[PDB]
DNA sequence: TGCGACGGTCTGACGCTCTACACAGTGCCAGGGGGAGATAAACGAACGCTGAACGCTCCGG
């Protein structure tokens, strides 16, 4: 029985904490914090030719001061 | 000037989380200027006391 544990390996936010410097999501299990979407995600989005998938996914679910309130409201 | 070569300069070096941590050897005091806190007083205000005074229902001889 190896200790890669279903217990420890899941891990879901909606929102939670910010990071500093830039204002988005944190990282790592513990801290509550998002996936990251890299660069060759966004590359599949563009490949689909989802536009507006991809702008929320970088500025709505992310990086956006005041978005991020108003789309929870 | 053409030649290699000599050299410096510069760049990135697939992706994510589960995990994920913190950081270490040599001086010393006196004189003087400001503002933080405690003090006791002060000019003005309104806060009370004075019951008085106006007016009402009143039980009444």
């Amino acid at each position: 029985k190896l200790h890669h544990l279903v217990d420890d390996k899941l891990h879901a936010r909606s929102t939670g904490p910010y990071s500093m410097i830039t204002q988005q999501p944190l990282g790592g299990k513990a801290q509550f914090g998002g996936q990251r979407f890299g660069e060759m995600e966004v590359w599949a989005l563009e490949a689909y030719g989802a536009a507006y998938a991809l702008q929320e996914l970088l500025t709505i679910k992310s990086d956006d001061v005041t978005g991020r309130v108003k789309v929870y409201e």
